[PDB]
């Protein structure tokens, strides 16, 4: 049908080798670690079972009737072949769903939730999703359209709305309507400390164009006090810290020593020695820096929800624009069969890009996959 055939089949072999290769990888790097990996890691085990089970029995049947024609063989083929199909894609929208509620529950009531973690919770959530999206993607007895029956799925008008609706476009509405809260929730946590921080960057840029001594003393006064406010904040790294912990000592005596040293330096800039407190505003730049700035980063738990975040990000991108027009279709307009073709194929390969999301942003899962290459 094609006038080159084996580069297609050889990228579509790659396709799923990336697939089966990644998703096993991580469901090994989850399941083999030594009290690393949390039950709520259960999920990534699920999405990643799918993945697979779209690489070795979704995109081989689709690969084989666009190069060979659509010879489905048998009814059940196109039965089983279409269930499957909407079936693996409508349990990763819940799975993620799923997911962003897991996250917002553990980040708005964290004692009571950790409480409610236990992995028989999860895996009753993951069944329970697994049902439901069993559910929503079977359709009420309008199965496909058994001598030549082309595997082509049904495209009546009030079906298509509601599978669409039922399978992407409410998991994905109701996830990105959670993680807007949890944007929110961290910057509102956050801002305080930012504010310090940046009063903190202006005031040195102050002094180190400063011309005098009235514009370095009154710069140091400003961040004297920013200074001190900020000791009093609690920085996203030890956000879940004791005020005796180590490193909570170590972050107010930080900021102890950054009051000293503008105290040196207001004592320099009243004397008229303006290069020597401009000299001394950068040595407390660097000892801030230092001290504090380790602390400005997230822990654990609010770098993996961003991790996720992208991967609801990427998981939308590729599932957005075949979603899009297989509605547009159902009101009346017109799209080419190969961009058409293009859209969805954007989503297969949602299940390779999946596994290198963690090797990217994470350091545990890249970690571990060089752990299981290595030995
Ligand atoms: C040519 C008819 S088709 O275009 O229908 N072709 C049938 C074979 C499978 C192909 C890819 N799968 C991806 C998952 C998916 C989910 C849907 O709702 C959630 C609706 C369709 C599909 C398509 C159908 C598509």
């Amino acid at each position: 049908s094609l006038q080159v055939t084996l580069t297609l089949v050889c990228l579509a072999g790659l396709l799923m080798l990336l697939t089966v290769f990644g998703n096993v990888l991580v469901i090994i790097a989850v399941f083999t670690s030594r009290a690393l990996k949390a039950p709520q890691n259960l999920f990534l085990v699920s999405l990643a079972s799918a993945d697979i089970l779209v690489a070795t029995l979704v995109i081989p049947f689709s690969l084989a009737n666009e190069v060979m024609g659509y010879w489905y063989f048998g009814k059940a083929w196109c039965e089983i072949y279409l269930a499957l199909d909407v079936l693996f894609c409508t349990s990763s929208a819940w799975h993620l769903c799923a997911i962003s509620l897991d996250r917002y529950w553990s980040i708005t009531q964290a004692i009571e939730y950790n409480l409610k973690r236990t992995p028989r919770r999860i895996k009753a959530i993951i069944i329970t999703v697994w049902v439901i999206s069993a559910v929503i993607s079977f359709p009420p007895l309008i199965s496909i359209e058994p001598a030549e029956p082309r595997c082509e799925i049904n495209d009546q008008k009030w079906y298509v709305i509601s599978s669409c609706i039922g399978s992407f476009f409410a998991p994905c509405l109701i996830m990105i309507l959670v993680y807007v809260r949890i944007y929110q929730i961290a910057k509102r946590r956050t801002a305080d400390l930012e504010d310090n921080w940046e009063t903190l960057n202006d005031n040195l840029k102050v002094i180190e164009k400063a011309d005098n001594a009235a514009q370095v003393k009154d710069a140091l006064t400003k961040m004297r006090a920013a200074a001190l406010d900020a000791q009093k904040a609690t920085p996203p790294k030890l956000e879940d810290k004791s005020p005796d912990s180590p490193e909570m000592k170590d972050f107010r005596h930080g900021f102890d020593i950054l009051v000293g040293q503008i105290d040196d330096a207001l004592k320099l800039a009243n004397e008229g020695k303006v290069k020597e407190a401009q000299a001394a505003a950068e040595q407390l730049k660097t000892t801030r820096n230092a001290y504090i700035q380790k602390y400005l980063r997230q822990n654990r738990e609010k770098r993996f929800t961003f991790v996720l975040a992208v991967v609801i990000g990427v998981f939308v991108v590729c599932w957005f624009p075949f979603f899009f027009t297989y509605t547009l279709t159902a009101v009346g307009c017109s799209v080419p069969r190969t961009l058409f073709k293009f859209f969805f194929w954007f989503g297969y390969c949602n299940s390779s890009l999946n596994p290198v999301i963690y090797t990217i942003f994470n350091h545990d899962f890249r970690r571990a996959f060089k752990k299981i290459l290595c030995r």
